[PDB]
């Protein structure tokens, strides 16, 4: 149709990720805020997303999807965020570093450790293209501790090695959260931790901090994405970090689509 709107060209469709995700829930408040309740949220997962993203892209088919930034597809495509005037996605977001209750008078060399470590969207950016492009997570983590050493001394600092410590980290398998685990395990291990990387569901990731299953998470994204999760397990985890600051989420769309610009456009 040659005078179709935003809407029409994508038939009121947003390509999610894994239903349990904060994006997803704050993807269902954003439709409710801008009245986009007869449009569709196809739940799928990041893999999935990513593929279709990709042939549309390719294709130059309009589409929306689930964004957030850090992530390697705004370094592979052209993306641009909607406008959120409503706020829907929140502001001021970061990437938080948990624990399981008391672990930081449990396990405090650790938790100096974990309290210490933040980088860079560029620097996880490095990680997550590398993996993306086929290589193993614990591999490109062992290139990136090497290559950043005055980084690494940063978080080390006052921590000390230690001989077998077990440590257990959950994790979700977004590409943002399988690189900041990876990199931290390896410093971990490094440091003479038995590491064991425990990968969850959202939701489970949260219970297994909450009932002690697990230790640590680098995979908290607060205080938006992540709301819910942490006010029902409000008094049942430590804050001891925050590995990232200016991290965004939302609808994004590629640049190609020039005239849909703000998430107003799709009341259209």
């Amino acid at each position: 149709d040659e005078n179709a709107s935003a809407a029409e060209q994508v038939n009121k469709t947003i390509i999610g990720i894994d239903p349990g995700s904060g994006i997803m829930s704050l993807t269902d408040k954003a439709m409710k805020d801008y009245d986009l309740n007869d449009w569709t949220l196809i739940s799928a997962s990041s893999a999935a997303m990513t593929a279709t993203l990709k042939k549309s892209y390719d294709r130059k088919k309009p589409i929306i999807i689930t964004g957030w930034t850090p992530h390697w597809m705004f370094s592979r495509y052209k993306l641009k965020y909607l406008d959120d005037p409503k706020q829907s996605y929140g502001s001021a977001e970061e990437i938080h570093t948990i624990t399981r209750k008391g672990f930081s008078k449990e396990q405090p060399n650790a938790a100096k450790l974990l309290s210490q470590f933040k980088w860079t969207q560029d620097e996880m950016g490095e990680i997550m293209i590398k993996v993306e492009e086929g290589e193993k997570p614990a591999k490109v983590a062992a290139e990136y501790v090497n290559k950043h050493k005055d980084q690494i001394a940063e978080w080390t600092k006052g921590v000390q090695k230690v001989k077998g410590d077990k440590i257990n980290l959950a994790y979700v398998a977004w590409d943002s959260e399988i690189a900041s685990t990876n990199v931290i395990g390896k410093v971990l291990e490094d440091l003479g931790y038995e590491v064991t990387l425990t990968q969850v569901e959202a939701g489970p990731m949260w219970t297994a901090i909450a009932t002690g299953s697990a230790d640590a998470s680098l995979s908290a994204w607060l205080p938006n994405t992540h709301k819910a999760y942490a006010a029902k397990y409000k008094g049942k985890y430590d804050d001891i970090g925050t590995s990232m600051t200016g991290v965004k989420m939302g609808l994004v769309v590629p640049q190609y689509m020039k005239n849909v610009n703000s998430i107003e456009d799709l009341k259209k």
